């Protein structure tokens, strides 16, 4: 009767509370994706328990193995029913699970130090003196991987093959390393995330330019399941009610520091 | 063999082509919307045919016989295959009708006469020497019916009295009385008709504040056609290859007058 719903450590979206360690269960998260899957189980009715994905990974095919990982990889082979993260709507993964109607809206952006002399991706794209990467195994670095578009082919092939590796474990890895690097490192990552770190302290960091595309989060279930319809229907419900916008307001904004 | 594809007038997404009246079938119109029915038509590959809903409505049920109009009644009674047009994806649609994942995403927005004294909702609602108004019939007027939000709560109350009619058969007339009302009405409408109309001549209107709410518009097929998988991968793969961008800039930008 209880469902799993599997999710991802990635502020704002889901992280421990301060004292998670005398806490168990659902109560040891907080965040904007541990508030909407409450708001939706409301909805559609059911008792659920957060899991935090094994690997920390969002989900690729492996593409020697065909193994799915991550998020995608516990709906695929069934370990859980529903995943609650800013799990990217993508075509592969369309093929393999089922996506709600996106909850956010969001586009690739560039994370610099603050002072970097970098304003567009065409600029990253032409110099060698700043480095720049994505994290690994998501749908950031796909884009790169499969773009035809020129800038983007020139920074994929950069980033191919730098050394070190600038494809990084998580997300807070490449901020750090953004923030370490005295301006000469950029990273690529969704809008969101970067719109949130440039409100945390030490305030060190910004977004530039515009989005390079144009995509969104969606509530994921396996492929057939009975939860997709229900909780895609409760997404809507709640778009429409302005509670995404209140949690957005809620986790990004509201405690702005900068 | 040949599939019936509903849409509507409405620029810059399905537009009469100069000498459209000397030219017969789909050749009659061009804009966003028939470019996208071109690129997904070649994916899914279908042969088909653009039919101008006859009601020029988008699509509500009425509250007394419960019938739907608009692309949205041709999808339910079986009158067209698919909808190719600006159809914004909400909850009372989605019970009746299938929508792809969003081919564009945008936001409710206000047009002013340029010097008109308005930069936010909260601007508009708390006076009464500029009027304000929108598309009869669609989903903005159901965003402000439905609201619980204060402010919206508020121009509601104003909107659904005012004498006149503040509500309009098509943008086009929206757009209009705009233009002649010498600052003294606003129209509520959708981002993407908003950005379009300040990129074209007099250049006398522009988008003021940020968007009202956070939706899209997708393709829509009857529940359960068996178009609705093929063409909803073929929107994702669009968006991938980055044809939904280009043809943005294409209709949006490429002939801006502004
Ligand atoms: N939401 C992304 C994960 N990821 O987060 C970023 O910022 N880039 C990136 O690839 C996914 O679902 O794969
Ligand atoms: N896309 C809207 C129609 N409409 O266009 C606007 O700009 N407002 C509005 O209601 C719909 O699908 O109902
Ligand atoms: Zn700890
Ligand atoms: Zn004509």
């Amino acid at each position: 009767r209880t469902i799993v719903v599997t999710t991802i450590l990635e502020s704002p979206y889901v992280m421990y509370k301060k004292n998670h360690e005398q806490l168990e269960g659902n109560e040891r998260y907080e965040g904007y994706c541990v508030d909407l899957a409450y708001e939706i189980a409301k909805h559609v009715r059911i008792k659920y328990k957060l899991s935090i994905v094994g690997d920390g990974k969002y989900g690729a095919r492996d593409p020697e193995t065909k193994i799915w990982n991550g998020m995608v990889g516990e709906l695929v082979y069934g370990r859980a029913d529903i995943a609650v993260a800013p799990l990217t709507i993508t075509l592969v993964r369309e093929e393999v699970i089922d996506f709600s109607k996106p909850f956010m809206s969001l586009g690739i952006s560039i994370m610099i130090k603050k002072g970097t002399p970098i304003e567009s991706a065409e600029d990253l794209a032409k110099q060698t003196e700043i480095a720049y990467g994505t994290l690994d195994s998501g749908s950031t670095k796909e884009f790169f991987r499969r773009s035809k578009i020129a800038v983007y082919e020139k920074m994929w092939s950069y980033m191919k093959s730098a050394e070190p590796s600038v494809f990084t474990k998580t997300t807070a890895d490449g901020v750090a390393r953004v923030r370490k690097s005295k301006g000469k490192f950029a990273f690529l990552l969704e809008s969101t995330m970067n719109e949130y770190i440039e409100q945390r302290k030490p305030c060190d960091t910004m977004k530039v330019g515009g989005n390079l595309d144009s995509k969104g989060y969606g509530v994921a279930t396996p492929k057939g399941s009975a939860l997709g319809t229900p909780v895609n229907l409760a997404v809507l419900k709640l778009s429409e009610q302005g509670i995404l916008d209140k949690l957005k307001n809620k986790w990004w904004y509201d405690k702005g520091e900068c």
